[PDB]
Formats: structure tokens, sequence, C-alpha cells
């Protein structure tokens, strides 16, 4: 029986067998008052004690969110859908502690991705237990609100200010600052790590003054705030709040009662009109994300990092290879999970309009041009791969590079990775390659588990990445220093060195897709 | 005393010492009635005998043309200005014969370049004597009308049909067909070769049915009809004839008397309003060139070669490296023959408007984009070199490639060269590099002459090129088969192999500037 006193009560945990060792987990500790009734759309309110024992013995409820049934019964998509009851009562977190309880352990905090419209800390791929077992860390993860009940914005209005999600994340960070010592954690060795919208969340934490003192280092997987999908400007933010109002019969004259109307609408007629608040969409449409609110983010994030007003510290950021491929089975003509998807050029041109609906007609022809440059017109596959690369480079790769590029030019240590192994177990077709999101099971160390159908090479790939990620957390260098493995250079402007990740050899390279990125970074911003 | 009977009289020549041998030259034989009085703007009329001896002992008059004094006293530009009296009486040609007089020699015919506005067969760099001496060929060269008295067009009107210049060239070809046997020539081994507008002339001979039976093979140096400057469409053709009419006080109602007015204007008030017939110009402005006339060219040349209605035969076509550089000292801001000409980007942007005056504003930004892609922003020279490459690739290189590319796809042997030696004697600044036009002295073999300040390496470069050019004429392969020198591949679509030309080694390469050319060839045609 293991039970530990927080600042607001005492909480009972569970003992887990992990690799012939044990790990303590406390699943579903509450950190913010349930954001219900009067309290939805507002910023999370801190707790009052219980006295009483909170049995942190089950994963709490996932926050309200839509669910992806494009493919019902297909593991490849349902593995990301929540595995808990949905409820606007969801501001809970989970900590995993090594056993015997450590004394001054580094803390790793996970923020899950989901285009800010979906997701939960409860997924099997986010199971922190292997990290605590193997590298004797404390893994923490929290649920933050999502979709419109996380990011609905009327700016300047505390009834619905925008960014209530990131604010949820940060009160979780606050809780770690005050409580983790109880658990044997060190509130001065705290490194965030997320993927996708989570990656974009942790990059936003770097710029938010409110979050400067609640962590030390940062890990960015497949996301950054400067990605085109990540921040919504105040004009669209309002154009989609006031929109959501029209399809829920809430359209009024006085902002301070649109909002009261919207909180008497039951949670779900909110969630299914969320998809329409925008005329044209893409598979990547973040209908309600971060905004510039003058609170969490005090103005346009691209400006403050270009001016360099951010936390100064080491960061670890990378991307996967075929990051664009996942999204083309959700719109693009000729694409299916159930064939090789050999598109013709005309289909490629209509693919581009879904992913760049407007955006001028020419803007598309120059995107087409820069990628159609066949090496050479032979190969039937090449339109197919071209449309994956455009979506991947535009939406993820080039931002990450251009993110870390300028984060280093202010003196900080940055390390960039490129993760090229496709899982032997990936349930998506081979043509999709090394998909967005399928770095994560390796980071969390699911293949270290030997009863699970990963290949032996993948267990050694995972053990390696787990150690680097580990060491970057404690000591700020992604070193694995003893089995003669590749040294990891610092990413600087000019040289721009990145380490690759796969089963075979781990190389050092420069210029991660420089030709492509500089189309997207230097010129497309004008069209 | 050497004197030989043509079909229209007998002509006396001269004996020249060339390299301790002798060569017979007959300079200034007339081949067409003087195109004067009633006869200007019309097609050249064939001769009636003289009986009488025509002493072909001096270079005849150059046809009327403007003269380039941008730089008076500068050898580099005046070496192209005529060296004979100007006169609309100018339809004369020159033949050089080996001694002892050959018996069935190959005939080489030279058509000089000049943007169709200038030029003459009398220049020292076109001195055919070394070719006849060294490789025992017969070199022939003719003067053809130029500027408006060569190419003024009102289409369908035999009083001024257009293309009277190429028609002059072709009656010269006719004369060779009927007379060259007298001189010891073989009217069935006849290969044309020109440079620049001359190159573009000989490519037009390939498409003209009237010229199919007057030659066998073709050499194309630094020009082809598909170049942007080479063919004028019937709308501008008329818009500049009727224009020329307004500035010479000839504007009338009845085409059949605009023309009679224009022939009572003395030759020179024609030539100096030639420059204004167009609102905006460039240094490359061909104010009166070839047109589609339905006689010499029976319709749009790009269509008939794309459909492949041309003479089927081997061709030899190439370009020089810094072909764009010569023209930027005639307009582009920041450029001078008397400094290193390090331009700034803004000057580069105004350079582009002179060379692409309109042409939309964006069209320019995408030209800028595709070339500004510094390797990297370091080097001060790079705007300067960029603007040379745009002019060279647009105007000469990419057309030649795209010309020969499709001439081969119909089964014919094509060989492509890339000439990279800059003359040790070039009077233009080093920054200009391997200039347009400065292949020719090597082809004619001026450095074979040893009293002349070329370097020893240039004499061996010239002897080599003279032999290839030679052998391509007789046997249709640009082979120099005995001193272990590089074999010359055939240029085909797909592989696209070209031989380079310089002092050091002669390499075989593929893909002559493929990235650039395919911007100009595939996409710019739309803007
Ligand atoms: C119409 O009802 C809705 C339904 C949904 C469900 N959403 C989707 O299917 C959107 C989607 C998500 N993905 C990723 C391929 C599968 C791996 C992961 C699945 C996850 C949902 C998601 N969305 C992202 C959006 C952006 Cl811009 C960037 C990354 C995303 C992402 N990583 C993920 C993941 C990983 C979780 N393809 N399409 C969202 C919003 C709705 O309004
Ligand atoms: C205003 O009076 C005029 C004066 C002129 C004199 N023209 C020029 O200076 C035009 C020019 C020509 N050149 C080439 C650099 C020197 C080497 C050669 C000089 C020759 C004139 C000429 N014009 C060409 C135009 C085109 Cl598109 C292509 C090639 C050309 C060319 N090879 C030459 C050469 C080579 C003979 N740079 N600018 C022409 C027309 C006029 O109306």
């Amino acid at each position: 029986d293991i039970i530990i006193a927080t600042k607001n009560g005492k909480v009972r945990g569970m003992n887990l067998t992990v690799f012939g060792g044990t790990v303590t987990a406390f699943l579903g500790i509450p950190y913010a008052q349930p954001p219900l009734g009067r309290l939805r759309f507002k910023k999370p309110q801190s707790l009052t004690k219980w006295s009483d024992i909170w049995n942190a013995t089950k994963y709490a409820n996932s926050c309200c969110q839509n669910i992806d049934q494009s493919f019902p019964g297909f593991h490849g998509s349902e593995m990301w859908n929540p595995n808990t009851d949905l409820s606007e009562d969801c501001l809970y977190l989970n900590v995993w502690i090594p056993a015997p309880k450590p004394k001054n352990a580094t803390v790793l905090i996970w923020i899950y991705g989901g285009g800010f419209q979906t997701g939960t800390s409860s997924l099997h791929v986010y199971d922190g237990k292997f990290l605590a077992r193997v590298e004797r860390v404390i893994v923490v993860s929290m649920n933050y609100r999502v979709g419109a009940l996380g990011f609905l914005a009327l700016p300047g209005n505390p009834e619905a200010p925008g960014n209530m999600g990131l604010f949820d994340q940060q009160l979780a960070l606050q809780w770690v600052q005050k409580n983790i010592a109880a658990f044997g954690g060190n509130p001065k060795s705290v490194t965030l790590f997320g993927e996708s919208a989570g990656a974009a969340s942790v990059s936003l934490h770097l710029l938010s003054p409110g979050s400067h003192s609640l962590f030390t280092r940062a890990i960015l997987q497949s996301g950054s705030f400067n990605a085109p999908w990540a921040v919504t400007s105040l004009y669209e933010a309002r154009n989609r709040t006031l929109n959501l109002a029209k399809l829920t019969g809430c359209s009024r004259e006085n902002e301070t009662e649109i909002i009261k109307c919207l909180r008497n609408k039951d949670p779900q007629e909110i969630l299914l009109n969320e998809a329409f608040v925008v005329p044209y969409g893409t598979p990547l449409s973040v209908n309600f994300g971060p905004t510039v609110d003058g609170d969490f983010l005090t103005d346009m994030p691209d400006i403050l990092l270009e001016l360099g007003q951010f936390k100064k510290t080491q960061i670890l950021v990378g991307v996967n290879k075929d990051e664009g491929t996942a999204f083309l089975v959700y719109g693009a003509p000729g694409f299916s999970k159930d064939n090789n998807s050999i598109i013709t050029r005309k289909e490629f041109q209509e693919g581009l309009k879904i992913f760049f609906p407007g955006v001028s007609e020419f803007g598309k022809e120059s995107i087409l041009f820069h990628y159609t440059d066949w090496v050479d017109d032979q190969r039937p596959e090449n339109y197919r791969e071209a449309l994956g690369d455009v979506v991947g480079d535009y939406n993820f790769i080039c931002p990450a590079l251009e993110f870390t590029k300028k984060f280093s030019e202010w003196g900080n240590n940055a390390f960039f990775y490129y993760f090229e192994h496709r899982s032997s177990k990936l349930p998506w077709p081979e043509w999709m390659g090394v998909m967005h999101g399928y770095e994560i099971e390796f980071v969390f160390g699911l293949p270290l588990e030997r009863r699970d159908n990963y290949t032996k090479a993948e267990e050694i790939l995972s053990r390696s990445i787990v150690k680097r990620w580990a060491n970057f957390a404690k000591y700020g260098n992604p070193n694995e220093t003893q089995n003669n493995s590749t040294s990891w250079p610092v990413f600087k402007s000019t040289e721009q060195k990145y380490l690759t990740l796969n089963t075979e050899s781990t190389r050092i390279m420069t210029k991660l897709r420089a030709q492509q990125c500089r189309f997207w970074t230097s010129f497309f911003p004008k069209v």
C-alpha cells in the first residue's frame, strides 16, 4: 500500500510489474476544478483539498472530443481514438514513479497531439511505465481541453478568452512544480515533450512568460507553433466563435450572452458543429487552436521568437519521413488505404486544391512545378509520393527546421533528429512509409517489451532512443555514451547538422531537405 | 592567272599565301540583281550574263545596316562593324578554293549572325582561307539583306512579302548548286553553318521546302529559330511595317502605295527609324526578322518541327557558356565594360525589366526566384552572374537544347557541343567569361596562324575544332580519329549527351543546364 500526501489531500496508487521490476503509477489525479457549468470556456480553476484519499487507480475521463471513424474496426486509426469515457470533467493527470521510489529524479511531462481537436493521455502508446522502469525517470501526463471547449476565443473576454487548453497544460505544470517532490521528483529537472499539436504546445510553453519557471528543457516531436496549422489569427478565431454561435442557435447581440447561451447547449451539439465553423477545410483543419490572447501568448509567436523573447535552454526537435502520407487518405482523390494509390497528375492537381483550397490558382502551379521535377517521368509512383512530400514538408518538416534554426541563433544548444524506421507492426499500407505519429511507441519504449511482436532490431532502436531522450532530460545532451554509438552534433545555423534514426546505422547529415524547405520558407509566404 | 567560267560569265580570282601553301579566293561575285529602285523589299532576282570578266578581287559592299558605336575605338565591338562601304547594292558572295584546285571537294557555306539587323561576310573572323588551306574544303559566304530592307513584311504582298533576306541566302545556295562544280566543288556535299542569327537562318533552311535540295547537312552555332528573338509573328510584323511608315511620313490608305512611298525614301532615313518601330526594346531586339510568310516558311516553325516536317539529316549544334554576358553592357543598370560590375539585387530586378519589359510583374519574380537560389548569399558576384545566365539560357542555350532535342526524336544524328575556352586575346573584361560570338575565330582557324598572339594551346584547340567541323561536313560525324582524342556521342532524347570544348580535356557530359532549361521550357511559356 503506497500513498502520498499532496498539497490538497492524499492519493493512493498501484504497483505494476514492468520487466521483472515494479513501478508505481497514480492514474487520474485531479489538478483543476471540473470545467463545468459556470466554468466551461474559462481558464482552469485551482483545487481545494480533499481529506479523503483519492484512489488514483484508473485512467480518468478523456476530455470531450470528436472520434475518427473514417475506418471502423481498423486498428490503424482507432488506436488513436480515446479509450476512456468522454466527459467535460477531465482535468486529470498521471504520474509514473520508479520503484524503489527515487529521491531526486528527473521529471518528463508528456503533452499528446491531436490537431488540438482530439486526444488523451490514456492511450497505450503513451504508457510512461517503461520509461520509469528502464531509465528511472518520473513520467507525467495530463489531459487538457480540446476543440472548442479548449480553444474557443472571443479575445479580451475572460468568459471565453481563448487558449484554455494550454492554460490547462500549464496548471498541470504548476502542480508538478509544487507536488512532484512528494513523489521523489525534482521540480528543477523538468523537460516537456510532446508530439504534433503537443509538440506545438510545448513550443508555445517556451514563449509564454507564465510557463518559464515551471520547466527546464524542451522536446519537440513532429510539431512547432510556426507550422501553418498551429496558430489561428484573431480574425478567424472570432469568425469561427461567432460562427459556432449561428449553428447552435446562439447568435446574439451582446458577447456576454452568446457565451451564456453556448454553455446551456449540451456538450455534444457543440462538438458536431465544430466541423462546419469554416467554409473550406482540409484533413489538417485545426478549427479551434491556440490564438494570440495577450495572456498566455502576449502577441504573434513568429515575432517574439524572431525577436528572441523566449526561454533560453536546450531543445530536441525532429520529424519523420513520410509525415505527409497519413493525411491523404482523408480527402485526396485516388488515395485509399486499400490499394497502392498510383495517382495521375490531374488527381495530383485536385489533391493540391483540397490541401490548399485557396490560396490562388497560380500558387498551386508553382507548388506543382517545384515538386513535379521527375527524376524522371518513368516510375508510376512519383505523383503519389510527390503529394505526400508537399503536405509533409509544408505542414511539419520545414517549420521544425525553420523553428529550431532560429531558436539556436540565440546561443542555445539544439539537436535535430530524422526518424526513418517504419514499424514492422504498422497496420497502414507500405506506400505510406514512415508515418506521422509512429515515432512515439519507440520513444515510450513499447518494443523494449519482448512479448509484443517487434523485431529484435526495433528493441535495440527503442532502447537507444529511450536513452538519448532520457539523457537529454537530465543532462541536456542526447548522448548514449557507452556502446560506441554515433555522437549527436548540435544543430546550428550554417552547418545545420541532424542525426538520423533507424535500425541499420545512425548517420550525421546536413541540409535536411533544403531545396524544398526554402521554396516553402522564402517564397510561398508571398502568394 | 586563274579564271573560271560560271553560268553567267567568267570571273578572275586571286592567289593567297596561307601557311606556305596557296589558296584561290574569288571575293565579291554577284549572285542576284542589285536590289534597287523598283526592286527593294522584293525577293532577289536572278542574274543575266556578263561577257566581260568580273574581277572577283575585292570584298564587295556590305548591305545597308546600322553600326554599333556604343564604344568608339574599342576593338571588342568595332571588330563586328562592317569593313566595307555600305550600299543596298550588296548581293555578292565569296568562295575560297584549295590549291591545287580540288576535284570533288566538300563545300562549307557560312551565314553570318547579327540579330538580322547587322553583319557582313567580309569580316576578318569569317576569313575562309584557313579552312580551304588546312582541310582542303571550299568555303563560301554571301551577303544577304538585313534590317528592314531584308525583312520588312506586309504578308501576302509580293511588293514586300517578308523574308527577302533568307531568300537572298537561298539564291546564294542555288548559285552554289549550279556553279560550284566549275570551282572543283561537289554540289552534293554541301553543309551550311552559321552563328547567332546565322545559326537561326540555317535552321530555317532546314524547314523551308525551297531549300531542301540545295544542301545536305547543317551546323548551328549559338542560334536556332525557336529562340525567343528569332521569329516575328504577323501581328507585330505588320505593326512595325505600318509603324516604320509613320516615322518616315509614308502612312497611307492603300498598302500598294505605302510601299512605293517607302522606296523613294533614301536608304538611311529608313535605317535610323528602324530602332523605334517598337515601343519598348531590349539589347536583343530584332526589329525586323523572319516571319511566317507562306512562301519560305509555310507556317509557324515551332509547329512543323514539332510535327517533324523538315529535312532529315545530321546536325551539329552548340552554345557558349557566358552567352548572356555580352548584352548586359547595352542596357542593364550597374553594368560596364570598365569595372567588375558587382550588382545589388535591386539592380538585378531592374535588369530583368529591361530584358523582359512586359511580361507581367510576377513572371519576373519567379525568374528571379529560380536563379537567386544562392549557393549561398556570400559572394558579391552572384547577382552579376545570375543576370548573365538568365539572358543566356532564355535567349540561346535552352532553345538550342530544345531545338536539337526534338530534331533527333525523328531519327537523325545530332551532336551537341559546349565551348568553354575564353580567348587569351579577348578584349572584353574577364567577368564576361566565354562570350557569345567568340567561338567563331576558333572555328575559322585564326589561331592556326602562328604570328598572331594566340597561345599554343589555342592553336591545338582550333586545329581540333576545325577538323571536327570539317569531318562533320564530308562524312557526317564530328570525328577527329587519330590523336587519341575524345569520341563525340550522338545527342538523343533521354541521355542527352554533349561534348565540351576547351584547352585542357574534352569531356562527355549529359543534362546541359537541365534545371534551368526546364523552367524556361515548361513553365515560363505560360506567364
Ligand atoms: C468530423 O469529426 C472530426 C473528427 C476528427 C478526427 N480527426 C481526424 O481523423 C484528423 C486526422 C488525424 N490524422 C493522423 C493520422 C493517424 C495518426 C494520428 C491520429 C491522430 C489525430 C491527429 N490529427 C492531427 C492534425 C494535425 Cl495538423 C497534425 C497532427 C495530427 C495528428 N498527429 C493526429 C494524431 C496522430 C492523433 N489524420 N487525420 C477530428 C475533428 C472532427 O471535427
Ligand atoms: C540603334 O542602332 C542600331 C545599332 C545596332 C548595333 N547593334 C548592337 O550593338 C546589338 C548587340 C549585338 N551584340 C553582341 C556582342 C558583340 C559580339 C557580336 C556583335 C554583333 C551584333 C549582334 N547582335 C545579336 C543579336 C542577337 Cl539576338 C543575337 C546575337 C547577336 C549577335 N551575335 C551579334 C554579333 C556577335 C554581331 N550586343 N549588342 C543594331 C540595331 C540598331 O537599330
